[PDB]
């Protein structure tokens, strides 16, 4: 009860000075799906000693893509490019996790190779009401019908995730994040409220969960469990990804984690809940989950240090706050003041406007 956000922390291999974790956010900036000096800028603002980052989720194979200029790490250019930003982080003694991000039927075949048809585990396209595809030139349309996978198919997708995992190591990434949230690919398989499936990858709970599990096995294979990170929302609608019973999909994730580091011999890094905005749901799964517990969603400073000093989690990952505040650590310490997001700017292709223009904390 002595612990806070400011308390250092043991993340397997990695000595956090502090609690205050970089939540990964798609900002668009890197052009034709390549990173860029923009990139390394803006991670390097927010970078602090010991301090830890999650980058914006990023493509690990041509169709993963949603959004117009979000990165990759399928290919070797991509690899050669992220280097500059990682470095940069390094430099400033900050450590950086690359997500993998695969969107599932969360796509426009603008998107897709040959203007194909996104892969889901559904031919359900998402409903036409609340949810819209941003496309490069600025328009928002409807999903698509989505092409539902073959049992055969998935071992190749899981292959895709080995290999961006593999090209996160390489481009000098001290690990990588499974992004198994927010109705992406993943959560369109973990979901019984997307998951229509016959086969072992649909009904029950345990069924459900294989696919992640799988993606959570490969990239452990790859890279070593100490260097993954997954991040899970089970209580969060986007893009129509409800399910029956949250807290016992919830638990069932928690659960395959902690029967798969037996296994496996090793500790995954951590695991990344976000909250949409009972807490005894968050709670629960901090309890049942053997490791470090990185919570996220609507938080500030006092709810992230009464979190850490009541054990409900180890680190608290900050979204929106983190954008209009590159020095977010320093803000919170000597509890100053906080400049305000800019919405219209999120997802705007450019290097400076909205994306490293917002300034530091005069001394
Ligand atoms: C502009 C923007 C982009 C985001 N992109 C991602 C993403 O690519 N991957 C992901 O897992 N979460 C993404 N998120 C969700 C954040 O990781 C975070 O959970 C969310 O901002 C809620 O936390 P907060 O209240 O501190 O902002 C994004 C959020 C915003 C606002
Ligand atoms: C001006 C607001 C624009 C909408 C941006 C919104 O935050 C969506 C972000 C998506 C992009 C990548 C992601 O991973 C998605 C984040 C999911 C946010 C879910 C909302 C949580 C809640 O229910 O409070």
């Amino acid at each position: 009860s002595n612990e806070t956000l400011f308390s250092s922390y043991k993340m397997g291999r990695f000595d956090l000075s502090h609690r205050v974790v970089l939540a990964p956010m798609t900002r668009c900036r890197a052009l034709n799906g390549v990173p860029n000096a923009a990139l390394a800028e803006y991670y390097a603002q927010r970078t602090t000693p010991g301090g830890f980052l999650i980058s914006e989720g990023t493509m690990v194979s041509p169709g993963s893509a949603g959004f117009p200029h979000v990165p990759g790490i399928y290919s070797d250019e991509q690899v050669e490019a992220w280097k500059q930003v990682v470095e940069a982080v390094h430099a400033k003694g900050g450590f950086i996790f690359c997500q993998l991000w695969h969107v599932g039927r969360a796509s426009h075949a603008v998107y897709q190779p040959n203007g194909g048809s996104p892969i889901s585990s559904t031919n359900k396209p998402i409903s036409e009401n609340r949810w819209r595809v941003l496309l490069p030139d600025g328009s928002h349309v409807k999903y698509p019908k989505p092409r539902a996978l073959e049992a055969s198919e998935i071992p190749r997708v899981v292959e895709d995730y080995c290999l961006s995992a593999l090209n996160a190591i390489r481009a000098g990434f001290d690990g990588i994040e499974i992004h198994g949230a927010h109705g992406y690919l993943i959560d369109q398989f973990l979901k019984d409220g997307i998951n229509d499936r016959t086969d072992q990858y649909g009904g029950s709970i345990a069924n459900r969960c294989r696919f992640l599990k799988q993606v959570v096995e490969g990239v452990v294979s790859a890279i070593g469990a100490s260097k993954v990170g997954v991040r899970v929302s089970p209580a969060i609608d986007h893009l129509d990804a409800t399910d029956s019973d949250p807290l016992s999909l919830g638990l069932a994730v928690v659960g395959m984690l902690n029967k798969l580091q037996g296994v496996n011999g090793s500790k995954l890094a951590y695991l990344h809940v976000t909250q949409p905005r009972e807490a005894k749901l968050m709670k629960s799964l901090r309890m049942a989950y053997n490791g470090t517990f990185m919570s996220s969603g609507g938080f500030n400073k006092e709810l992230g240090m009464q979190a850490v000093q009541q054990g409900d989690a180890d680190l608290v990952s900050y979204g929106r706050l983190f954008i209009a505040n590159p020095d977010l650590v320093s803000r919170f310490k000597i509890d100053g003041e906080l400049n305000k997001y800019n919405r219209k700017t999120f997802y705007t292709q450019d290097p400076v406007v909205g994306y490293t223009d917002y300034p530091f904390l005069a001394p």
